């Protein structure tokens, strides 16, 4: 039954990270009011146990004085049905500053993200203290969690932005069987490493202790986040041969151009001139597929957006990216610098985002939310 | 399973009126590009064309040389499936100035949406030639909708402003028989007159001969839009009780204050002064429950809607109203003059919307959308 799927709190890790992807998610930024150590401390173990109990369920809180505000939303009704929920915090370059004496502590490859060649960025979308990742099957859990969080932290939060996205609910059901279809129609997830084999997600996902990084951060995952919206009409006036020779991959199948199956793997070197695959087309570019470019693997998790038009009153959809890896620099950073320039970049236009720290896991309920981080 | 749901698009009426609340949604306006009637026409037909394809499902039309534009997004795959998809198309008051020769033609209440006293309408979110409520299952089969009507229109419509809502998944499952809960936290929908009453929507909802009607408005339906965003944040830190009083109703069981069940009527004779639901509270406002009142009725099928956040930095959350009556006079500007100045005012804030004319159904596939309006 699908709105009793649980996904743990507790844990190593954050959930939300390896978690197969769940329908329905929010990205959603925060400035961070709290003024000392202690107030951020306060917030930190407030979130981990409003997190605890929204992503295990339970009966909504009750409101047996009428005159103070209800203590639940009630958009859900009387029961909070944990609906596969998982929410997963990150904290960006501004929260190690001079507020709370976290700049020694701070990972040695976070910082604050900074524009692209082929960046439009809008500053009302960028950056923040902190993120919250929320995935759940349906999109009223996730509001829930949201007006949760919010009406318990009047005076520790102040939401800086938000977008909502989705994938299609077939592919999320599949929980990774079948690889979801972006909004130009292309399979977009294929080439992921595989997140359940946990000695490669050691070495490509999590801060490990043999990295030169605080010791907080072990268990951890650098996250970059970026909005990026699709030119849709001008892409669905485009030709098959071209969006195809654009992405590198066949548009039906999946397959990599000149093969036969989704998964199959290319092979660059007997195509040095790109007349299969080209040279500037988007996979071949983010996976050159060489012995040294395997230090750039990342786990992408991103998801549909659709909002209304633009000021050229053309359709606003796009690509909620996120992605994890243990390191910074030598995931998206390397492999962005490698797309620019790309052929797929007329058609896109990244608009936000920002880097962020998913900090590790709550080991239980006596523990919290940056626990070694603030100490 | 869900995926293989039909709704019937041919009959007296068209489907997405009367038919139960499915799960997603979008409200798409147009302006028309057509010059003549002529090609007017040729539009209605080729909308007729689309809807009939994408509410029965099939295969995705295929591209048989790489050169042409995908003759399909590709957004869901190979197959097409109906998932319960409606597609309810109604005409503003615009259509019926000298492009198209129309103006003899026009439904006698039909308008421009001018605005009420608490509005605060942006321009880029009202009105328009003719507006599509395209509603599904799911959230893809709505997109996907939307470009293919797109891709077959490029000279003929122009998309002037659109917005996305939803239900909650459950109230969406149970296919009218759970009331779905607004994101304010209260049930929505509960008073709606019986939609399955076939003389009582003769009444409420469909145009019929009596009127003073332009024939071929008969079994059309007046249909009022309205884009109202709600303070949300603002909402939450409000009493219980204040919530309840402003409604007239108790929050957690729906039903009218001082009662037991959801569905029990209010007996305002017997409380003549409104000490048990206030006389300025939403729903004795919005229907006094006298015989007299009844000519004021309509069948409401509004979906939650949720974006960003305001340049203020609060949540862009509230409500898509949607509903229909024979008479837009009698109904929804007679309901919301009775509305104006009532306490939710304060937590609602409509921006856009429009008032349009929903068509008689298409009968089978020898008649098109608007054949008796072309004729
Ligand atoms: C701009 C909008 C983007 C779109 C529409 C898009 C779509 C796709 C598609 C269709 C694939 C092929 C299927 C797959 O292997 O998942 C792909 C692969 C991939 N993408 Fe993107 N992507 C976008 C942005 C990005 C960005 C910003 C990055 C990193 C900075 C990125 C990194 C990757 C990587 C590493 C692969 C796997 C390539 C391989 O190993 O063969 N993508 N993307
Ligand atoms: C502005 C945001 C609005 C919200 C949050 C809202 C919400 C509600 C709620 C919770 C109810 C009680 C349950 C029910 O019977 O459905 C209700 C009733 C009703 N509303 Fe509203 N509504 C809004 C706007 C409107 C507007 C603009 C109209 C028409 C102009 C309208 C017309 C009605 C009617 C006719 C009823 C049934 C009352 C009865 O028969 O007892 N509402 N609404």
């Amino acid at each position: 039954v699908a709105r009793n799927e649980k996904q743990p709190f507790y844990g190593e890790h954050q959930a939300g990270i390896l978690t197969p992807q769940q329908a329905a998610m929010m990205l959603v930024a925060f400035d961070v009011l709290a003024s000392d150590k202690a107030d951020l401390e306060r917030l930190f173990r407030l979130l981990t146990q409003r997190f605890a109990f929204l992503t295990q369920g339970g009966a909504a809180p009750e409101t047996p004085n009428p005159r103070l505000p209800p203590l639940d939303s009630g958009i859900l009704g009387g029961y909070i049905a944990p609906d596969n929920l998982t929410i997963t915090l990150s904290v960006g370059h501004s929260l190690f500053d001079e507020r709370f004496g976290l700049a020694p502590q701070m990972p040695k490859k976070l910082q604050k993200m900074t524009r692209f060649p082929n960046d439009s960025l809008d500053a009302a979308l960028c950056h923040g203290d902190v993120l919250l990742q929320i995935c759940a099957n349906t999109q009223d859990t996730v509001i829930h969690a949201l007006r949760d969080i919010i009406k318990h932290t009047p005076d520790l939060l102040s939401v800086r932005w938000k977008r909502e996205g989705f994938i299609s609910d077939h592919a999320a059901r599949s929980k990774g069987k079948e690889t979801p279809i972006n909004l130009l129609g292309f399979k977009d997830g294929t080439a992921n490493p595989d997140s359940q084999n946990d000695k490669l997600m050691q070495k490509v996902v999590w801060v490990t202790a043999d990295q030169q990084e605080p010791a907080w951060t072990i268990g951890g995952s650098y996250q970059a986040v970026r909005l990026i919206q699709f030119r849709v009409e001008f892409w669905d006036r485009t030709p098959l041969k071209e969006q195809q020779t654009i992405f590198g991959r066949d548009k039906q199948t999946g397959a990599p151009l000149g093969m036969q199956h989704e998964h199959d793997v290319p092979d660059y070197a007997s195509d040095p001139e790109g007349k299969g695959i080209a040279l500037d087309s988007h996979i071949r570019l983010a996976n050159p597929r060489t012995a040294e470019s395997e230090s750039s693997l990342m786990l992408r998790r991103g998801y549909s957006y659709s909002l209304g038009v633009t000021n050229s009153g053309q359709l606003d959809m796009g690509l909620l990216f996120v992605c994890y890896q243990h390191d910074l620099e030598k995931g998206f950073l390397t492999v962005q610098k490698r797309l620019n320039g790309e052929a797929l970049e007329e058609y896109v236009k990244p608009i936000g985002g920002g880097y962020f720290f998913a900090l590790p896991g709550v080991k239980d309920a006596n523990d919290y939310l940056g626990s070694a981080l603030l100490r």
